[PDB]
């Protein structure tokens, strides 16, 4: 991988392999979004960053996930090269925003483009906060001062307001718990494990007939390592688009909420 | 990846990934395990095929009995490591597939790993002995002088594992596979038996210990729809006895060993 010839923007290849495939012998889209995951720290590491700023590691401050919002058109097969290029851009004081484009190295066709919000959090307290000047200046020299975005369009659905499932859903994967493969290097559960949780309560014909085309996901609350999960799924429509909602087992406190659009194989 | 010269085994370098990391800052072993897959995928493919055209008109699959993977040391997030198998026949009973991992900047022999392979008919599930029309098939692709990644007398690869006696000291009970634990022929991957039989160590052991061997046998599949329990008692550096079996019934699945030694 490496930053294009204006340091604003990070491009990387990937060979898709045979454990990374789905019953379709295509990426599915959790390896897609771990995909995302590696581009996007690769691009932090070749501008200084380890991704907080000299500031955020001084306050005990974070980036954490809002919204992941994934469009793909074309899941590569494996064997296939896909190139992925990625940049970040300020949204004023709420947080910053991260966008990639998924292409075929073969062709220059995009096979995929995806969009997500981030904002900041003091890593003790869980309490979120409006970005500092100080912290802003530091970041704002590595993403491009005009707005370049992966959905431009006047009416995209990565903005889209996401409501709450209402009980009893259609259908549902009950008792999900996270293994020591679902934590990333800081024991906290790791953002692409909420997407599987959230398709675990597809039911399988679907995914049988069907290919995601996209998937919206709002991050509300994390799940501990110890905690158990619940998956509900409901049907809202040659298109299937469902509504979903991750709750604790217990108590049934919202820790995820997204919509889902399939197309017809 | 390639074959090497004299096409008898196949390389292939890796960078190891941000998300493929423990806190440790190094690959898990099951993403050592998932590189052992896809090399093991890669060498298959580079020389025609691991069923050959007979097996498939015989509804026959080469099957995991026992993995036994040894790591000295965890390559970092960022690392490159190499990583060269090769096959090797083992008679009417099977085959062997071998692995070892290096340093790309330093060369050192970083892990390395051993697998056994039987036949069986992917219907019935069937054991069979391999076929002399199956067998000439691929003992063209194998070195025909024994090559082994553990060549030692009386090593820990070849040993016999003993089933694990109620009451387990430790256990993880409800276990259940979800869609990425998934192949792409629906199957359990086998790399997800291994991230289950860790799953019962304590979280004390795991922050202070590295895990340096680990033997696993397979003895039945763990279907979509089933649920597991994992059981571990120590033995003994830490040893432990491993013990995976339906939730249910207790139908036996898995098998097997890890050591671990202080950080
Ligand atoms: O989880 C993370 O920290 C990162 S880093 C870049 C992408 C993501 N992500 C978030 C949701 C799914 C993937
Ligand atoms: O599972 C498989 O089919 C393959 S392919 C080569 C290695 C493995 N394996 C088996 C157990 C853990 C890894």
């Amino acid at each position: 991988g490496s930053l294009t010839e204006d340091g604003l923007s990070y491009k990387e290849k990937f060979v898709v392999r045979s454990y990374e495939v789905g019953s379709n012998k295509t990426a599915t889209v959790e390896t897609i979004a771990n995909l995302l995951q590696e581009v996007g720290c690769n691009h932090a590491q070749s501008v200084g960053f380890s991704a907080t700023t000299t500031t955020m590691r001084k306050l005990h401050l974070i980036w954490v996930t809002a919204r992941m919002h994934i469009e793909i058109y074309k899941y590569p097969a494996w064997g296939d090269v896909v190139e992925i290029e990625t940049w970040c851009q300020s949204e004023g004081r709420i947080g910053t925003r991260r966008d990639w484009i998924l292409k075929d190295s073969v062709t220059g066709e995009v096979t995929g483009r995806a969009t997500s919000k981030w904002v900041m959090m003091n890593q003790d307290t869980r309490r979120l906060q409006k970005v500092s000047d100080d912290v802003r200046d530091e970041y704002l020299v590595f993403c491009p001062q005009e707005p370049r975005l992966a959905f431009p369009e006047e009416n995209n659905r990565s903005l889209k307001k996401i409501p709450k499932l209402e009980d009893p859903a259609q259908y549902s994967m009950i008792g999900l718990k996270p293994r020591r493969a679902d934590l990333d290097m800081n024991q906290h559960v790791n953002n692409v494990t909420y997407i599987g949780w959230v398709l675990e309560s597809i039911p399988q014909e679907i995914v049988d007939t069907h290919e995601l085309q996209v998937i919206t996901l709002d991050y509300r609350r994390e799940c501990q390592q110890d905690d158990v999960v619940d998956s509900l799924t409901t049907t809202t429509s040659n298109d299937s688009q469902f509504l979903h909602l991750l709750r604790l087992s217990g108590d049934g406190q919202e820790i995820n909420r997204g919509t889902t659009l399939w197309r017809k194989k």
